[PDB]
């Protein structure tokens, strides 16, 4: 048991320690023994990752925005992935969320362009899914939000008003959240961070693959 259908998820009472440095975005899946960059449902497919741990870095994309095939930074919603992506259409409404996080419970009428962090304040989206989403974007740098060129840094974010110190304490608490990442043999027990140290790039624009051996 994994991630949320599962065992635990959103944050916790575990410690709070051990930056997170040296990050970047998961694109797809390396296997260490053949350097085959395959996306994640092949990766699943084959024995590289399980369902909750393809689940988790499809929802870590989708709150980076899309869902993105590892090749040049693409980026497909949620539901077209599934639709000729690399989704499971099981994960629509769970990844929906994350989606609709950076932009999709929007108004399309007055366009109030809400951060995931905003719509946890006033409760827009959800408080477990959208701090989930947070904590992937915090990971690679800061929040995402729309109307931004991109992503607002949380010391930033603090003095643009976005959010207060209740909610970037928890985003600083990165280690309050699951782990999500389960490795071939060596720990099996990994965060983000973990994988990420491992995580070898594809080459320049394929961002991040999540570095695996099978067993």
């Amino acid at each position: 048991m994994g991630h949320h259908h599962h065992h635990h998820s959103h944050m916790q009472l575990a410690s709070w320690s051990d930056p997170t440095e040296e990050t970047g975005p998961v694109a797809g899946i390396l296997d260490t023994e053949t350097l085959e960059k395959v996306s994640i449902t092949e990766a699943m497919h084959r024995n590289l990752v399980d369902n909750i741990t393809g689940q988790r870095l499809l929802e870590a994309q989708a709150c980076t925005g899309g869902i993105i095939d590892p090749s040049t930074g693409e980026r497909f919603p949620v539901t077209d992935a599934v639709n000729k992506g690399l989704v499971d259409k099981i994960m629509v409404d769970r990844i929906n969320l994350a989606q609709k996080a950076f932009c999709g419970f929007e108004d399309p009428r007055t366009k109030t362009k809400m951060s995931a962090a905003q719509a946890l304040k006033k409760g827009w989206l959800y408080y477990e899914a959208g701090q989930r989403f947070l904590e992937v974007q915090y990971l690679t740098g800061g929040l995402i939000e729309p109307d931004t060129p991109g992503r607002v840094p949380l010391d930033e974010a603090l003095q643009r008003g976005t959010v207060d110190a209740r909610t970037a304490q928890k985003l600083r608490d990165v280690g309050a959240y699951s782990k999500y990442l389960t490795c071939p043999k060596t720990k099996l027990k990994i965060s983000y961070k973990d994988a990420l140290d491992r995580s070898m790039v594809e080459e320049g624009t394929g961002l991040r693959l999540l570095e695996a051996a099978a067993q």
